[PDB]
Parts: structure tokens; sequence; C-alpha cells
């Protein structure tokens, strides 16, 4: 179900995939002037009602291409928009009606930043309020209490990517970084953003 | 499903709990010598048969009375043992082969801790190979990221509680704190309980 997270108004959701045997994990940040959910998973029926309660869904947010997940289903029972890469905008899986770039804020406090390097280009991460960094595959977590970044074999450029990564680690404000693949750290999460880099460098 | 956390023979797997947006959570330990249960909650069929492959069930640890949960179910389908906290053997939900005092070591690593003044006398805490506590009751986290514990109107002596918890605070290598109830911690475990007793003082 919907848990609440490190502050009140951020939830997370998630479906376990049989094959990392890890959690795929959506996110919703509860605002009064419109809710926003982040790679959304599906939800179930427990959830949807929890959600309606909250306000329903005025947006959703897609990293990357990978991580279109219930969006569709999502947008087709809403009035929901939905917001993608716009470095995917020409062969996405899915009708976005707005395509972000770095430095947009989708709405005030909600940072956009295109990542290099990855499997697909452009991928987003989010900046909720300077505090909570949102990524979507990039920056992972398999092992519980630290940050990964996804495979070699799975870049497009590794030295972009480790420019990235450097990217989101110069984030001064960072103390959580919630991921759209396993163990999101809610704590210290410059820290542990640092410490990935040294792996990386 | 079953996940593996901070280091790699120890799982958690969950159920949501409506009333206070997080999950209960059980934990395996996967030991060559045979593996452990701490408050287990349901297994589906596919977690059986996870652990299953894993090696099974031998011993299950309950923490108190309250967190008996699927212990029962998974007793029947098994000829796993049963460990519960000796503050409580006179009254205890399910019978228990073995009764748990502070400073036993249930098997070599895993070592037992009585905490006094919770909503149940004489619960267990358990420490795994100096660095990993696992709570059921008293300490747990429903602001993902920090450790809180049950509110004063469910405990039987604060001060006791208070003495606990310096108690727990003062093991000096804790890095993973894994909560019955809730965000368990994976990193800087001991600084997190720190925090939580200064909540106290
Ligand atoms: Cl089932
Ligand atoms: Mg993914
Ligand atoms: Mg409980």
């Amino acid at each position: 179900g919907m848990k609440s997270l490190h502050r009140p108004d951020l939830y997370s959701w998630s479906t376990f995939n049989p094959a990392r045997n890890i959690d795929f994990n959506g996110f919703a940040w509860i605002r009064p002037e419109g809710n926003i959910l982040i790679d959304p998973v599906a939800l179930s029926n427990h959830d949807w009602k929890h959600l309606e309660s909250l306000g329903g869904v005025v947006w959703i947010v897609l990293t990357n291409s990978d991580h279109v997940r219930s969006a569709k289903e999502i947008a087709d029972q809403t009035y929901t928009k939905i917001a993608g890469p716009v470095a995917e905008k020409e062969n996405f899986p899915i009708y976005c009606d707005r395509w972000l770039s770095d430095g947009d804020e989708l709405v005030p406090g909600l940072k956009v930043m295109e990542l290099q390097g990855s499997k697909t280009p452009g991928e987003l991460a989010l900046l909720l309020e300077e505090t909570t960094l949102i990524t979507g595959d990039l920056v992972r977590a398999y092992r519980a209490g630290g940050l990964e970044i996804l495979p070699d074999e799975k870049l497009m450029n590794k030295q972009k990517v480790v420019a990235s990564v450097r990217r989101l680690a110069a984030l001064e404000k960072v103390e959580a970084v919630l991921v759209g693949d396993g163990w999101s750290v809610f704590r210290d999460g410059r820290d542990r953003l640092k410490e990935l880099v040294a792996t990386l460098a």
C-alpha cells in the first residue's frame, strides 16, 4: 500500500519484480494544488481509495520510457496530465501532454534535471524542494543502505554517467534519495551519493 | 516478496498496515545450520517457495505475544521450533519450545536482550553479529529515516523504557536497526538510536 515517507506529504507504493527480486517503486507528492505521481506502478483498490481521498491526481511524471509502468491506466481513469523526458519525445510509449527538460520546474519546487549516459537519453531526475531527490533507473539500490548505478552493459556512456552522478552529489541540501528501483534512502542522501561517486572515481 | 537487506543472508517480507501507512515486517536469517524467522507475517505461496529454496525454517523467534502473527500457520506446515520471551511464558498465545532470557544466545551470533516497560513484559530485542539490531514493537518507525518508540499510552513504565532504549543506544557496533513495524534503518543505526534517546531525555 501507499506508505508515508520522511515527510508527511510523500508516499510510495510498490510492485515486487520476481525476475532482483527487486521492488519497483512509485511515488506520490500530495499537494492542495494538485497531487503528482512519479513513475507509478499499479495502484491497489485500497490505494485508489486513499489517493482519491487525498484529492486524486493532476500530474504523472515519467523519468524514462522503461518507467511508463501504469501511467496510461491511471490517466484513463482520471483527468491527469502526463509529463515525460524531452529526449524521448519522438518515440515514447505513451502520449505525454508535456515534455520536460533540464532546468524546468513542473510546479513550484519540483525541479527537473536530465542525466546523460544512461540506457535511455535524457533520463530525468527530480529535485523536490531541494531536500528530496527522486531518481528513475540510473541511480538505484539493490543492496539496502547504499546507492548504485546501472551496470556497465546497460549504459550509453559511462563517462557521462559519472558526470551526471557528480551533479547529483553536488546538490547541497539533499537528505533523501527516492529510487524507482530498490531501497530508497531517507537520511544522509548527499553522503550516500558521495560514496557512490567514490566507487566510480 | 522476500527481499535481501544490507547483508545478503538477511531478508524481509511485509504486509501493509492501513492504520498508519506503514508495513508490518517479518525477517529471515538464512544460515547453513538452519534458517531463523523473526516475527513472521504471512507468507504467500511464492514467498514460501522462495524460503523453501533457501533451506526452509528451523526456528521462529517471537519478540512478544502481539507479534505471534503467522507463526502458528508456519509451525503447522514445517518442523520449526518456536522461541519466545521468558517474561510471558505463563500466558503466551502459542506453544514455545524454548523461552529466552536476557543474555541468551539462541545460536552463535544471535544475542538476546529483554526490554522493560513496554506493552508486554520482557519484550525481546535481538543482536545479530553485533552490527544488526532487530526490534519487535518498542522501537519502530512511522517517519521514514528515524526511530521512534511506542506512544506513552501503550507503555507499562516509561522510565524503564527510557533505560531500555539507552541500553540499545549503548550497543557500540550497531549499523542496522530492523523494526517489526515500519521503516528499518540500514546505516548509522547507533546514531539514530542516540537521536531517539535525546528525544526522551
Ligand atoms: Cl498466495
Ligand atoms: Mg526500473
Ligand atoms: Mg507491532
